[PDB]
């Protein structure tokens, strides 16, 4: 309970605020509980107030009042993150951007919108306007905001074509408001916007996004079935390398996950079958069938031949961390890892990890472009037993050439994605000199003795060059 | 064969025919003369008449009459091939498809049209209709037909994104009419259409094409200048690997070719400078600038800053075999090779060839997707001296890990792209039992002893396996 809440509230007349304990608690939590460790470590976290600005002017009024009363501010889109990113470690204000949902420009190849736009609503507008859609979106498409995807996410559906938010070009411009005595507006383009990507809101509030757009095609859901995980992974790798077959998703989900946890599609599945989830553009569908017939890929579900699709979720809601959701809804002991299998050894590495952890781990791959190669990331399911065994499983992945981005952590550095360097530290001081933006999420800000120059493989490498 | 030209002509009343010697001679030649060897070997080739059907029904009348009166038929789009593909080795009919140029359907992601449509005309229509365009096109964009591209070409602008016509999905369907007593209409989909791709019209006439479409963007021309070929190639490889920076062309042209032969752009160039030719989508242009600043790439020409300049060719008319056009326009002694530098060793290999042939060869790379990797093909310029030295340069490329697709040959097999296998031979026997379609272009048809299972690296691999 921050000491200055009464005075801060008195300065916010006319701005929508909420101090009801139950609502504040709900809006102080994301999906951190996918991690048993975070579920325990973050159980006591709650804010003091939820503040919901409608416009950038209201946001500036809120930040100015929080700065002068030194009340921490933790941004929130819609709170669908998995690492506790939007959770206020120091209490204070949960700053919801959900009402800043303008969509102000759609052009051939790009869109300009506010941070609170839900991904699926952005696509609804871009499709109606000119048959366009986002290049990539999280499997939380229907619930997650664009601003929270940029500040807290990394990629997802469409990464097979475009890579991820780590890559130049997948975001065009970020307009950011600083936490200063007089909040400043920064228009970040070029490499500068990459200081903000996956920074958990610690270096400014995104108030406008310019992102590229891609063509909205008739994407056809298909599942390809296999009697082993290795054969499924080999097929998915080969399909992902078909440069003329346009896909939006290529996932591998190892048995027993599909038959056990993909309940609505169960009529298309059988016990022991691993599956490859595919979204294929209608103009590439015939070639996909011809390639699959040549490549030993049995199509066990095709949205164009399956008949009545009523009640079936889109295959993307069986992919990415939706795969984890489907498993933990049936058995809550399942958690997950985040893994890279570096090119060109991804088939051998995924198989080795699969064999190393029988029963305890269920393999799950997502094929993506990564540094110009086609490879796969992993979201393997892990049956939680003890904290120590979970750390050991992750240590073993790292020691066997499969870098881990630890999702059982709530800080930037320990999560393995957003590298801290001198430029990141200088920018946080520029955008948040008092350290009021999402405190506790950046270890190097709190600890001048912390060695931020360790950590091997970073998904979002820092800007500083050699 | 018992050719009867008079009886053929009598059966074609109502169909446009040309027998003027000068016109027939012109329409019996392509750009074979880019090769000094082909210029000498094919100098005396001419047809007997040009027949120009306007409908598939007229085409069927022509083939039926040519079968009966044993008149060879050599298809022609607009005759921009480089290997003599459309040249009638046995005289007879030059079958022009230039008037089978209807545009039938444009939908999200696909087009249906006739073989005679010029690539730029197809794009002009698809852009006006729904902001779409071809995935790929040859540098002869404004002159070449789509049907001739499929039957005689391989890739080009856009291959950086989509691979080649060799790849599943870059063509959807080919409607083909056979040379049988009653010509048969085949609708080729799946793998079957790949029997006709790059077959030089030897196994049927394409009468309708269904190909995918891609989004039309504001493509920005830019040139990036370097003081050495190797640094230009390293930059271009890195740019090609930026998965979020959407490009349509990434070419490397070694000094002294740009300064000597890119005359209209001379004010932007300097002596000694190698160049990377880039087409970057407007929504990726700012990211391209930021990447270039971080990657040692000096932008020496940029269409967004150059102004509305008339008389400047698009950069793609300095790329692919337009680079060769420009060189031989100034010095007719230049010819070219076609090379693959196999992934992942393309930088090592291109440098080794560049240094092995100083002065006599000028390096030229085109970066493309190939089998799922990003690598480059080569169109190096070679100063012609003797036939023996030209053969030797190609032998040395092959012996140093750089497969040659020999452009100084006019047969399918000797050009290294279209492999003959038992499936290809059987299909010509089905579609052209009398051997009247483009005779002399397929060695295995005339040579029973031909070991068509030799050769190493084929660009268009046969359909047969296991
Ligand atoms: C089932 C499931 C599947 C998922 N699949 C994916 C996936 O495929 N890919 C993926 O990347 N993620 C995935 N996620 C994670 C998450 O859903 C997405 O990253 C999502 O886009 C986050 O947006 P949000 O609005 O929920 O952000 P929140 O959770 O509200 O916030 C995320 C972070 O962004 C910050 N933030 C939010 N808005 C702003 C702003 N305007 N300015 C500055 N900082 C801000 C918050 O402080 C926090 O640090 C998944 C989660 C679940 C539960
Ligand atoms: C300067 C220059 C640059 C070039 N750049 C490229 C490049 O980047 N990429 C590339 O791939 N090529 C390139 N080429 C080669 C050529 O321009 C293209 O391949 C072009 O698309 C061929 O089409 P066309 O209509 O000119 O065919 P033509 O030359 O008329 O014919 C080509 C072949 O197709 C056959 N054919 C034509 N129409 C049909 C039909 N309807 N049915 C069956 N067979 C048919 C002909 O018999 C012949 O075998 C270039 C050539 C030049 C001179």
């Amino acid at each position: 309970g921050h000491m200055n809440i009464e005075a801060l509230t008195a300065e916010l007349d006319g701005i929508r605020i909420e101090d009801n304990e139950k609502i504040v608690q709900q809006k102080s939590r994301d999906f951190y509980w996918y991690s048993p460790l975070l579920k325990r470590q973050l159980d006591h976290v709650t804010g003091d107030l939820v503040v919901s600005p409608k416009t950038e002017a209201e946001l500036i009024r809120v930040l100015k009042a929080c700065y002068r009363h030194e009340v921490p501010v933790t941004p929130r889109g819609t709170g669908t993150g998995n690492y506790g990113q939007a959770m206020p470690l120091s209490g204070g204000v949960v700053l919801s951007l959900a009402d800043m949902n303008d969509i102000r420009e759609i052009k051939p190849g790009w869109v300009i919108c506010g941070p609170g736009v839900i991904c699926s609503d952005l696509d609804k507008a871009a499709r109606a306007h000119s048959g366009q859609e986002l290049r990539m979106h999280p499997s939380t498409y229907h619930t997650a905001t664009v601003g929270g995807f940029i500040a807290g996410g990394s990629g997802g559906i469409g990464s097979i074509n475009w890579g991820g938010l780590r890559d130049f070009g997948n975001i065009i411009r970020l307009r950011v408001v600083t936490m200063e005595q007089e909040p400043q507006v920064l228009e970040l383009t070029g490499e500068d916007l990459h200081k903000v990507t996956h920074a958990y809101g610690t270096n400014g509030i995104i108030t406008e996004i310019e992102m590229p757009l891609a063509p909205a095609y008739d994407w056809i859901d298909a599942m390809v079935g296999f009697d082993s995980f290795d054969t499924a992974a080999a097929y998915a790798n080969a399909l992902a390398r078909q440069d003329g077959i346009l896909t939006k998703l290529v996932s591998v989900v190892a048995a027993p996950c599909p038959f056990d946890y993909f309940k609505r599609h169960q009529k298309f599945l059988k016990e022991g079958q691993s599956v490859v989830l595919v979204m294929v553009a209608a103009q590439s569908h015939d070639a996909f069938k011809a390639f699959s017939a040549r490549s030993g890929g049995e199509i066990i579900f095709d949205a164009t031949t399956a008949g009545d699709l009523k009640g079936l979720p889109p295959l993307f809601e069986l992919s990415w961390n939706h795969t984890t959701l489907r498993a933990l809804r049936v058995d809550p002991a399942w958690t997950y890892l985040q893994v890279l299998y570096p090119f060109p050894n991804q088939l051998e590495l995924t198989a080795k990890m699969d064999r190393m952890f029988p029963g305890e781990l269920i393999s799950h791959l997502e094929f993506v472009r990564f540094d110009g190669d086609i490879t796969c990331f992993g979201l393997p399911l892990v049956k939680f037993t003890t904290d120590e065994r979970l750390e050991e499983i992750m240590d073993l992945h790292n020691a066997n050439g499969c870098p881990i981005f630890n999702p059982h952590r709530y800080t930037l550095e320990e999560g393995g994605m957003k590298q801290t360097d001198e430029i990141q530290l200088a920018f946080k001081r520029e955008a948040d000199p008092k350290g009021l933006l999402n405190p506790g999420k950046m270890i190097a800000w709190d600890d001048p003795d912390y060695d931020f120059n360790s950590g091997k493989v970073w998904l979002f490498k820092g800007l500083k060059q050699a």
